[PDB]
């Protein structure tokens, strides 16, 4: 149940990058995922550090993405309370 959660965050990252750049990257897979809960500020939040593979013009490439999530993941706060903060080729 955790891999499937992480996979949809990965697909979210790819969708948000595609909206931002008018690209058409196609998600293939997650190759590395780290969930990090940050307790250093007034409001709890979670960062996901994701390395994923996606096709760009029929070539598979690796990307590093950072997804900010309000609160804790299991709180399931809604899709509006997530943000792609970074997405770049490795």
């Amino acid at each position: 149940e955790n891999s499937l959660e992480i996979e949809e965050l990965a697909r979210f990252a790819v969708d948000e990058h595609n909206k931002k750049e008018n690209a058409l990257l196609e998600f293939v897979r997650v190759v590395k995922a780290k969930e990090q809960i940050d307790l250093t500020q007034e409001w709890v939040f979670t960062m996901y550090y994701l390395t994923l593979e996606a096709k760009d013009g029929g070539k598979k490439k690796l990307y590093e993405a950072k997804v900010w999530v309000k609160g804790l993941t299991n709180w399931k706060l809604g899709m509006n309370f997530k943000e792609l903060q970074e997405f770049k080729p490795v």
